[PDB]
């Protein structure tokens, strides 16, 4: 960048706001996939929306490519910099606006995270309850078409953004829905708000969304169940969703993800796969549910369930952190990551399967998932200078994508694409399906310079 377009940023954003420094740009160059550091030409910090506008029209003008950044918690690579350009970092924008507890919403600026916003919520009766395992941003939460352990009964980011504000890359605002409009269902025109949810910066920059909020549960009962086999905790989960238990969490652990886990936390859990439950209702429709979900279990092997607010916040918290649980095991390590979802019969075959084949090559891995949603990822743990594991891991990683492909499924249920699944992506959808969404990512970024190099 020439130093006449670094002094236009600063006019922005402030001094302060703006840096080159190499150790600056390679901390924005990387989130937590393989994706080798691309460090962005600059960071800036935009204080408010105008700022944004401001920054992305000098960009997009001048021939800059633009890279959002949340908390960089993303899997795919997102962020990294594959063509230099300048990197946003959005969260010094971290305010919680237009709390409307008798509508169920809520505005959400791209420095809160779900933890900020249900803390400021505590109180209220409601919660947020989209919950990756990382405590994210929220708009980066929409960027990606995020989902959680919750999921399975209280929807994804999809079924929870009910509007977004969005610097469109020459920096027009646009608010998908309406400004200041938030209401539970509409037909009026094209829906905007679902073409920015999952787009990952590569339409424009989230600058505000607002979310759907939920009554908090009248009671709480989670619990977990060890089984005698994949195929057994797997079956339990789909004949639990086939008999329509409105389970709240219904998350499955291999045993080598339960014993990193079990490392990682002080969970002491019998090393089996497991599943992690929770149910949510009146003291008495969880009597009901435990009732016929552990009917089904029980049929399957699994065990009686070992029950446990701090017993159950810390079984939740070694979920959230298998990612780093796995890590663990061989420090140093960092890892690959797959998140196909299949339709639910189909699920028992292909967890099955991506056991049986973890066994039969030389590669280490944990299988973690959101099985309530047909979904799951494998955590494949490599050596960063070992450039033939790393062949042979992403190998199986496109091997079990083109699998969940061939079973009607998706290449990822949750994570989104960035630079790992752009060929999974194309086989997904056909031609005419990228033709179609290039045309769309065409009209919004004509230049090319929103996230380049990302998605398509
Ligand atoms: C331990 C751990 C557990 C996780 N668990 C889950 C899980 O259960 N479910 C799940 O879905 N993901 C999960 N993730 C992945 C990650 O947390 C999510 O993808 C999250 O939504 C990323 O948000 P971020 O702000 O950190 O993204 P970043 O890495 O900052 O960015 C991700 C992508 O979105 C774009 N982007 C970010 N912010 C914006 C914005 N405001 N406007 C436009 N584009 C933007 C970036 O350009 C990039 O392409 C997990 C990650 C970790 C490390
Ligand atoms: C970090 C991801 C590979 C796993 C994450 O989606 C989860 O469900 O914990």
């Amino acid at each position: 960048l020439s130093q006449d377009f670094v002094e236009a940023l600063k006019a922005v954003v402030g001094s302060p706001h703006v840096s080159t420094a190499s150790a600056v740009r390679e901390q924005h160059g990387h989130d937590e996939s393989m994706h080798r550091c691309q460090p962005p030409d600059a960071v800036v910090w935009p204080q408010n929306v105008d700022q944004v506008s401001r920054v992305a029209s000098l960009c997009y003008n001048q021939g800059v490519p633009i890279i959002p950044f949340g908390t960089g918690t993303g899997v795919e690579g997102g962020v990294c910099a594959v063509q230099g350009g300048v990197c946003i970092n959005l969260t010094h924008m971290d305010q919680i606006t237009e709390l409307n507890t008798e509508d169920f919403s809520v505005v959400v600026e791209p420095g809160v995270t779900r933890k900020a916003l249900n803390t400021h919520l505590r109180d209220s009766g409601l919660w947020f309850p989209v919950d990756p395992g990382a405590d994210a941003s929220l708009c980066g939460m929409a960027a990606t078409g995020a989902s959680g352990t919750n999921a399975v009964r209280y929807g994804t980011m999809r079924d929870n953004v009910i509007n977004l504000e969005v610097v469109l890359p020459d920096g027009r605002l646009l608010h998908t829905a309406g400004r200041g409009r938030h209401y539970r269902k509409s037909a009026a025109g094209y829906n905007l708000t679902g073409l920015f949810v999952g787009s990952e910066g590569t339409l424009g920059i989230i600058t505000s969304t607002t979310l759907r909020l939920h009554p908090a549960p009248e009671a709480t009962v989670a619990a977990t169940c060890a089984f005698p086999s994949v195929q057994a905790a797997v079956d339990s989960t789909v004949q639990i969703l086939q008999a329509a238990v409105p389970v709240a969490r219904i998350e499955f652990l291999d045993d080598v993800m339960m014993d990193a886990c079990n490392r990682h936390s002080k969970l002491n859990c019998p090393v089996a796969p497991t599943l992690f439950l929770e149910f949510h209702g009146s003291q008495q429709t969880l009597a009901e549910q435990l009732q016929r979900t552990e009917a089904i279990t029980q049929d399957n092997g699994g065990s009686h369930f070992s029950w446990a607010a701090e017993k159950r916040n810390e079984l939740w918290a070694a979920r959230h952190n298998a990612w780093y649980a796995a890590l663990a095991l061989s420090p140093g390590s960092k890892a690959y990551s797959t998140d196909v979802c299949v339709p639910i019969s189909r699920l028992p075959e292909i967890l099955v399967e991506t056991k049986e084949e973890i066994k039969a090559s030389k590669l280490t891995g944990a299988i973690v998932g959101h099985v309530g949603d047909g979904n799951f990822a494998c955590i494949l743990l490599v050596d960063p200078d070992d450039a033939e594991e790393q062949r042979r891991v992403k190998a199986f990683a496109e091997n079990l994508g083109r699998r969940a492909l061939a079973l009607g499924g998706t290449c990822t249920g949750e994570h989104g694409i960035g630079l790992g699944k752009r060929q999974l992506l194309q086989e997904e959808v056909g031609p005419v399906g990228v033709e179609t969404m290039r045309q769309l990512k065409n009209t919004l970024d004509p230049r090319g310079l929103m996230n380049p190099g990302k998605v398509l």
